[PDB]
DNA sequence: ATTGTCTGATATTCGATTTAAGGTACA
DNA sequence: ATTGTACCTTAAATCGAATATCAGACA
């Protein structure tokens, strides 16, 4: 249960001291802390080290990924690995009760904003679909071949060796069709 | 205590139905519901804006249907928890009401003002998902021969691409330059 | 016979989803 | 040693927007 902290910026130096110094006045040991500028090697550095259980505490969310993406990114990443991550100013934990709550949550916000650069594509889609274009993999197999043979008696695993496709496969055309 | 909702798309009328008609399954009379399509034409959603009053509730499938992005969704919830408007996204079973409403509404106002904080760190100097074919070609390569003086035919010839491609990766650099 | 410049056609590439076929497991 | 049957993994292929390369035309 190590205290870990991070901190980044952009060009500054002077706001750099102000986050470790928020950060020493957490308890966090000096030798336990890590840092960035304008070069994420501290952070990686961090990624490293980090064991589950570990808490890693922050100043704010602006100063940890590089964009509201990655931000995301790495708290996922570090919540995958049992670790839990706190947010000072904010106030905000990973871990705990809300724990469960924050993540679950940060995780749609990516995603939904994901689904917003293609909700013109996906839309498309939607559309096409009601047109009747056809989805998935294109048929390789003669239905008919098969429907023939296994109207004629022949079975099941000799049609898998004749065609040299899978038996598996056979039961699941004619069922299809048996269907239809 | 009411129940209203919206639905937002591009140009798709049909994946505006399976809002409308997701809303509908949802209990929300028809004329309770507001569209928007893509100009900037919201008025769906301030025709919305004006209806609800404290404690009415409303509905939208999914996150990515509310705001044009990130901050335009977040900025429109403080509004609305703002007015004890409350409002619940069914297929991410998320609300600013309840228990962990608050929680929910907590956070979000801590992102935005964690991005404004971003939004004003490339102000002062100036999507995320790549796209598109990957490059097969080395720029490295066609820069340092027609750095030497090679002219843009040998080259093409040489590395077995197209001659226009050659003064592309040239305009390239250039301009980054 | 090549050189610049430009426009148009090909060719990939993404994310979430939708089908086709392969493969295991069991009675 | 085959037969049904039920699920679980892969393997292509979907849209439109975005990016790169190709293939020529014209002066």
């Amino acid at each position: 249960m190590r205290i870990f902290g991070y901190a980044r910026v952009s060009t500054s130096q002077q706001s750099l001291d102000i986050q470790i110094r928020a950060l020493k006045d957490a308890g966090v040991k000096a030798n336990r802390i890590f840092t960035d500028k304008a070069d994420r090697e501290g952070l990686d550095l961090l990624r490293m080290k980090v064991e589950e259980g570990d808490v890693i505490l922050v100043k704010k969310l602006d100063r940890l990924g590089r964009d509201t993406a990655d931000m995301i990114q790495l708290i996922k990443e570090f919540d995958a690995q049992g670790v839990a991550v706190r947010f000072i100013d904010d106030g905000i934990s990973t871990d705990g009760d809300m724990g469960q709550m924050v993540v679950t949550i940060l995780s749609a916000v990516a995603q939904a904003e994901r689904r917003r650069i293609l909700e013109r594509t996906n839309e498309g889609r939607q559309e096409a679909k009601l047109k009747g274009i056809k989805f998935g993999r294109r048929r390789t197999v003669d239905r008919n071949v098969v429907l023939t043979l296994h109207q004629k008696g022949t079975g099941a695993t000799e049609i898998a060796h004749q065609l040299s496709i899978a038996r598996s496969t056979v039961y699941k055309i004619l069922e299809d069709e048996r269907a239809s």
